[PDB]
């Protein structure tokens, strides 16, 4: 069955599934991309941090058909320094006008991140990026920037996966037309082997992962899972051949913990 897409308040539209490009090293980046596209992967997403925009922009030579996301790193923040940052990402990536552009972290102690959003609202008023948004923002932080500059980011990317469901923030999100991208959507693989998922993947003749990748799907979550082993790739991507029930859905909802965070607390994270 054909895939799905999620759309944005700014009227653009992004496939609800895509490929993560975390870690995967610069020279194999090139390779792994094409290999992936050939699977029917429609979106790609990397970040500046990983420094494989070059490998992506070669990898995606003569594949404009595909939704390309990238993230402005923390040492490039402010107004004039972000515009600069964008051109160059666009250069290494090679698609002067990109699909999605994300502010990697707020870094609120660094206080320089609202400056950073104007630079963004600019790039879209120019129409030099298609769709702008952020990564790892809170209530406090988004409110702060929607009041400062009157435009909501289309997407805020955040940590989330069965053991952490930021339902507070997905309440705030939903109430501002904001799309919510899952970061580390398998809780780093803790759930690969969780026993609630050893029944629900049996049930539907699938592996534990897909089960969950789908969870994200059936929550309206743009999800961007990363593998290299192409067996996994086309596995992750084959998540439309089925569907789940509320017996299922409200059974993976019990997996949420208050303490389920595993990464930087973006309020407190220092780099
Ligand atoms: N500050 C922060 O916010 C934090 C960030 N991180 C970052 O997150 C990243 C960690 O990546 P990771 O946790 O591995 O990503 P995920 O949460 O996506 O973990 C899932 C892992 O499972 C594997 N996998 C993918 N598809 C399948 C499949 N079909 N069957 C079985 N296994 C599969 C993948 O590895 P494989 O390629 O082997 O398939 C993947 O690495 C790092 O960049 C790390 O620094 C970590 C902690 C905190």
């Amino acid at each position: 069955e054909a895939q799905t897409v999620i759309s944005f308040h700014d009227g653009h539209t992004m496939p609800q599934i895509g490929l993560g490009v975390w870690e995967t090293p610069p020279d194999e980046t090139a390779e792994v991309v094409k290999e992936a596209v050939k699977l029917g992967y429609r979106s790609v997403a990397t970040a500046r941090l990983y420094k494989n925009e070059e490998g992506v922009g070669k990898g995606l030579e003569d594949h404009p058909e595909i939704f390309l996301t990238t993230k402005l790193w923390n040492d490039e923040q402010g107004y004039d320094s972000t515009l600069r940052a964008y051109e160059e990402s666009a250069r290494l990536l090679r698609r002067p006008v990109l699909d999605l552009y994300l502010i990697h972290w707020p870094m609120p102690a660094q206080g320089q991140y609202v400056e950073t959003w104007k630079a963004l609202v600019e790039l879209k008023k120019s129409g030099r990026v298609k769709s702008i948004g952020v990564s790892n923002f809170e209530s406090e932080h988004l409110e702060r920037i929607m009041d400062a500059t009157g435009v909501v980011p289309v997407v805020n990317q955040i940590e989330l996966h069965p053991d952490f469901q930021q339902r507070a923030l997905r309440e705030f999100h939903e109430k501002h037309n904001i799309r919510t991208e899952s970061w580390r959507p398998l809780g780093k693989g803790r759930v690969l082997s969780d026993e609630r998922i050893g029944k629900i993947a049996e049930k539907h003749s699938r592996t534990p992962a897909q089960v969950v990748i789908r969870w994200h799907l059936q929550n309206g979550l743009i999800v961007i899972p990363k593998s290299v082993n192409p067996k996994r790739l086309a596995e992750n991507l084959d998540v439309f051949g089925f569907v789940l029930d509320a017996d299922d859905m409200q059974a993976i909802e019990q997996m949420d913990r208050k303490d389920g965070r595993m990464g930087a607390d973006p309020n407190t994270a220092k780099f």
